[PDB]
């Protein structure tokens, strides 16, 4: 399933930018969960990993 | 009115985002404090709740 990963990743990285729509998700089961990993995924690059490069530069 | 909770959520959500539009306010009466409401709730979450989570990790 290497093209359908290719895909998806271009489509994920695109959501990580903040722009572009998460249609994929209508063949996936058990939708609830997709939601909630998406959930966190986002909250820890946003809020935890970029908040760190922030306050990294303002210590050194 | 489980159900228009369960769909207004995901879409309320969406919007903390930045993605989406807030096409449902079509059947509200007032959308004047519905709209002062929601700018409130975008400043508190954006402006004061995530910059008091930035300065905490500075201090520490
Ligand atoms: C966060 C940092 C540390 C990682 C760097 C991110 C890259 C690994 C991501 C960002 C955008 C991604 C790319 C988005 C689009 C494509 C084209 C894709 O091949 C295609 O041309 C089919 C899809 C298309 O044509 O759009 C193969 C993967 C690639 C290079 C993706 C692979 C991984 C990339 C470079
Ligand atoms: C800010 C932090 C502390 C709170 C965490 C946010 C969650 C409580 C929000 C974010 C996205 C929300 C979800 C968006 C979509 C859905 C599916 C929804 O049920 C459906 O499948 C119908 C709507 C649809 O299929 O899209 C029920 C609520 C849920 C899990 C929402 C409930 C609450 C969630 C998980």
């Amino acid at each position: 399933d290497s093209e359908t990963f290719s895909t998806f990743l271009l489509d994920l990285f695109k959501l990580t930018i903040g722009m572009g729509d998460l249609e994929m998700l209508s063949s996936t089961k058990y939708p609830v969960v997709f939601i909630i990993l998406l959930v966190t995924y986002i909250i820890l690059t946003f809020v935890l990993l970029l908040n760190m490069l922030i306050a990294l530069m303002g210590e050194t």
